[PDB]
C-alpha cells in the first residue's frame, strides 16, 4: 500500500502465496520490467501492479477443522501449485487461537477468506491463501539447528571435499563464464532442495534475454518437468533503480524463508555481483552480514515438529575483473564454504574448474556423521586421505618444476600416478554426460574406495619390488578412469576385487 510511519519507511513487504512459483520479479516483487523507489533509513516509495494474480482459481484442500487449536506456521490447507510443488497454507506468524471457520475443498481466488481464527482475546482473524511479511524482518522460527545434514549437489569435488550443509552459506569466487554458469546450473537443478530462489541476471547484457527465452525450456532432471515450476526469479538490471536492487536480496530471502517454513529445503542462489547497487566498505560489510545471517536450517513455527532450510549460494565475480576486494574479500570472510573457480584449471581442461587447494569448507566435521551413518562409515577418513595425496602431489609438482622428474623414487612417482587418477577419475566430472551429470552419494564413496584401494595396492606393490611401470599399465587402471560413466554402482564396486586380482598376478610374476 502507501502508508507512512516512523522508523523504517513504507513497510516494504512481499505477498506470500500460490503462483509465486514460475514468477519473475524485480527487487521489490513487481512482475513487470523496470522498477521505481527511494531506499533510505527513513522510507521508500512505490506503486504498480500485483505480485500474485487475483484472477486465478486455486484448488484448496483443508487440513484442519472447526475446533482445532492453531499457532503461527500451522498448516491449515494444501494447494497443488505447480505439477512439482504443493503449496502449504499456513497461519501467519503472530496468530493463534481456535479455528471457528474453514473453507471446504473447492476452487478459490487468493483474496477469498479460507478460514477464520478466534484469538484468546476473542478477536476474529480472517486468513487467506496468501499472507504478507516485511522483507527486512526475518521470518520467525522455533530454533536454528546446528549445521548437520549436507546439501547433496551430486558434484564430487563439492560433496566430498568442500561440502555445503543444508542451511549453510557458500560463495563461488572466480572468473564469470561457461564454467561458473554450468556449475550454477548443475547446483540449481541437482541439489536436494525442492525450491530454488534465484537472484540475478543483469550481469551480461544479453542475459535478461536468454532468461526470458531459455529458462522456460529448462527441465527439472528430477521430474522431467519444467524447472521453472520449483523456481522464483528476482532480476537486478542496469536500468532498474539503485534502491530496489538493494532490497532484492531481502525480497529473495523472505520468499525462501517462506518456503522453508512449510518444511521445504530451499536454495537461494545469487548471481548479481555487478548490478548490486549503492546509494551512499562498512555499509557493504553490514548488508552482506544481515543477509547471510538469515541462512539456516530451522525447526519451523507450527504445532507439529517440522524442519526447513534456506541454503545460500552466492556467485561472486569481480566487478571490473578485479581479483582484489571489497565485494570478494568480505564475502569469503562471511561464508563457510567457497568453491574457487580457476581459469588455469579451465585451460588445463580440468572441469569443473574448482581449485581444490584454495577452496575450503568449514562444514566437513558438521556433515561427516550423516555420511558415516547413512552412506559409508569411512567417508571422512577417505576424503582426508585423498586430500593429503593432493596436498602431497602439489608439493612434489613444485619441487619437480625446480629440479626435474628424473631422480624421483618409485614411492614418489606412485604418489603422482595416484594423485593424477584422483584428479582425472574423481575430481573431474562431466556435467554434459547423461550419467556423470549427477553422482549419487553411494557412487561417490564407492568410486573413492576403488581409488584409495588402488593407491594402497600400489604402495604395497612398490614395497614388494614391483616396478611402477607395470602398475601404470594394469588393465584395471583404465576401467577406473571410466567409473564415472557407469550408472550401476555394483559394477563399480567390483573393481575393488578386480584390482586385488590383477595386483596378485603382478605378485606371481615378480615372485614379489
Amino acid at each position: 500500500p502507501g502508508e507512512p510511519v516512523v522508523g523504517t519507511g513504507a513497510s516494504l513487504s512481499v505477498e506470500l502465496g500460490p503462483r509465486l512459483l514460475t514468477s519473475i520479479y524485480d527487487g521489490i516483487q513487481r512482475p513487470l520490467e523496470v522498477i521505481r523507489e527511494k531506499t533510505g533509513d527513513f522510507i521508500a516509495r512505490g506503486v504498480t501492479a500485483p505480485a500474485l494474480p487475483r484472477d486465478k482459481k486455486w484448488h484448496f484442500i483443508p487440513k484442519a477443522k472447526v475446533g482445532d487449536k492453531v499457532v503461527g506456521g500451522d498448516i491449515i490447507g494444501e494447494v497443488p501449485e505447480t505439477s512439482i510443488i504443493v503449496h502449504k497454507i499456513m497461519v501467519p506468524p503472530g496468530i493463534e487461537g481456535e479455528i471457528v471457520e474453514i473453507a471446504e475443498e473447492g476452487d478459490y481466488t487468493i483474496e477469498e477468506v479460507i478460514a477464520k481464527v478466534k484469538t484468546p482475546s476473542g478477536e476474529i482473524k480472517e486468513l487467506k491463501m496468501y499472507q504478507r511479511w516485511p522483507v527486512r524482518v526475518k521470518r520467525p522460527y522455533k530454533e536454528k539447528l546446528p549445521p548437520e545434514v549436507p546439501l547433496i549437489t551430486g558434484q564430487r569435488v563439492i560433496d566430498t571435499f568442500f561440502p555445503q550443509a543444508k542451511g549453510g552459506t557458500a560463495a563461488i569466487p572466480g572468473p564469470a563464464g561457461s564454467g561458473k554458469t554450468v556449475t550454477q546450473h548443475q547446483l540449481a537443478k541437482w541439489s536436494d532442495a525442492q525450491v530454488v530462489i534465484y537472484i540475478g541476471c543483469g550481469e551480461r547484457g544479453n542475459e535478461m534475454t536468454d532468461v526470458l527465452e531459455e529458462f522456460p525450456k529448462l527441465k527439472d532432471p528430477k521430474t522431467g518437468k519444467p524447472l521453472m515450476e520449483r523456481t522464483v526469479l528476482i532480476a537486478n538490471t542496469s536500468n532498474m533503480p539503485v534502491a530496489a536492487r538493494e532490497a532484492s536480496i531481502y525480497t529473495g530471502i523472505t520468499i525462501a524463508e517462506y518456503f522453508r517454513d512449510m518444511g521445504y529445503d530451499v536454495a537461494l542462489m545469487a548471481d548479481s555481483t555487478s548490478r548490486w547497487a549503492e546509494a551512499l566498505p562498512a555499509y557493504l560489510a553490514s548488508k552482506l552480514a544481515e543477509f547471510y545471517e538469515r541462512a539456516g536450517r530451522v525447526v519451523t513455527l507450527g504445532s507439529d515438529y517440522r524442519v526447513g532450510s534456506v541454503s545460500v549460494i552466492g556467485a561472486v565475480s569481480p566487478p571490473g575483473g578485479d581479483f582484489s576486494e571489497p565485494v570478494v574479500q568480505n564475502t569469503l570472510r562471511v561464508v563457510k564454504v567457497f568453491w574457487a573457480l580457476d581459469a588455469d584449471l579451465a585451460r588445463r581442461r580440468h572441469f569443473p574448474a574448482i581449485n581444490w587447494l584454495t577452496s575450503y569448507s568449514l562444514y566437513v566435521d558438521a556433515v561427516k556423521d550423516w555420511w558415516h551413518k547413512n552412506i559409508d562409515p569411512e567417508w571422512k577418513a577417505m576424503r582426508d586421505k585423498a586430500m593429503a595425496l593432493l596436498q602431497k602431489e602439489s608439493e612434489l609438482q613444485e619441487i619437480v618444476r625446480i629440479v626435474g622428474p628424473d631422480a624421483l623414487p618409485e614411492r614418489e612417482r606412485a604418489i603422482l600416478l595416484v594423485a593424477r587418477m584422483l584428479r582425472e577419475d574423481y575430481l573431474q566430472q562431466d556435467a554434459f554426460d547423461e550419467v556423470d551429470t549427477y553422482c549419487p552419494p553411494e557412487k561417490q564413496v564407492t568410486m573413492m574406495r576403488v581409488l584409495l584401494n588402488f593407491y594402497d595396492k600400489t604402495m604395497e606393490a612398490i614395497n614388494r619390488g614391483v616396478p611402477l611401470e607395470e602398475i601404470a599399465k594394469l588393465p584395471v587402471r583404465e576401467e577406473i578412469g571410466r567409473m564415472k560413466f557407469e550408472r550401476d554402482v555394483s559394477k563399480i564396486r567390483s573393481l575393488i576385487d578386480k584390482t586385488n586380482e590383477q595386483f596378485e598376478e603382478l605378485f606371481k610374476k615378480y615372485g614379489a
